[PDB]
């Protein structure tokens, strides 16, 4: 259904920012 | 439909936070 | 209808994020 | 409506983050 | 209703993230 | 019932994020 | 339901996010 389908793009840019989270951890690292 | 096309804009805004969380990182690097 | 602007809400309030989130990386630029 | 306020609700506290994000940003050029 | 609670639910939780970030902000300042 | 209990989940996942940006804001001060 | 299970993998994309500003808290304490 495209309610649930667009709450899983939802989801998918959660994830995107998850990511750049990890860049952020990445970059205080080095 | 509204609705649906309406969660899509909130995961567009998260794909933003993303990017500028992205911007940081890229401003701890140097 | 109500529920789709209010989700439009959210996504501009999700923007105001990611505008802040630029100004974290700017701070840390200088 | 009930769903549509409490959305709204949803919209006013992701405000109060990007608030406290501007607050981050302060912080660092301070 | 219970879907409007728990969309409250959701508000408050974005609350505590805002305060999260206020402690970070406190925390660069010291 | 079912869509409220997964609203309850987004929120105890969110107050997980703010545990997460605690944990920052300490290690900043330390 | 389909709306249920797309609103519990926002909830999981969230955790997601928290474990990553568990990591970004782990490399400022080295």
């Amino acid at each position: 259904g495209e309610i649930a389908q667009a709450x899983k793009e939802i989801a998918k840019a959660x994830k995107e920012i998850a990511w750049a989270x990890k860049e952020i951890a990445q970059a205080x690292k080095g």
